[PDB]
């Protein structure tokens, strides 16, 4: 189903978490190496989730689930700002600059505990 689809993808979210504070310690440990594979790990995972994330959307919209689709909608617009402070934290750290990289790590910290609540809404719709 739709919801057991969705929980599938809430665990893929939940692995993206976990690689990141692991990516985040060995940031602040200086540990390079690691934290280019996390992120190259990150990168796959967060595609995933976005794919996941558009078939449950395009499937809520088949069903006529207006609520979900609703929150879906809001949903993965943050979604795609996370996706865009990731990529640039990304990039800051292929330029070497760890204060833009720091900057950027916060910011996608905060953009997902903001997006914590309608997650588990989502839940609850579909
Ligand atoms: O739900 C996700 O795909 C997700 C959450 C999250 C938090 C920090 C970095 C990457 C992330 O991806």
């Amino acid at each position: 189903s739709v919801k057991s689809e969705y929980a599938e993808a809430a665990a893929v979210g939940q692995e993206a978490v976990a690689v990141f504070n692991t990516m985040k310690a060995a940031f602040q440990n200086g540990d390079k190496e690691a934290v280019a594979q996390y992120l190259a790990r990150l990168a796959s995972l967060y595609t995933r989730h976005e794919e996941l994330l558009n078939r449950i959307l395009e499937k809520a919209r088949r069903e006529g689930n207006k609520e979900a689709v609703t929150l879906m909608n809001e949903f993965t617009a943050t979604f795609q700002t996370g996706k865009s402070i990731f990529n640039a934290m990304v990039a800051a750290f292929k330029n070497g600059d760890d204060d833009s990289f720091e900057s950027y790590l916060q910011a996608l910290e905060k953009v997902t505990a903001k997006g914590e609540t309608l997650a588990d809404q989502i839940a609850k719709a579909l």
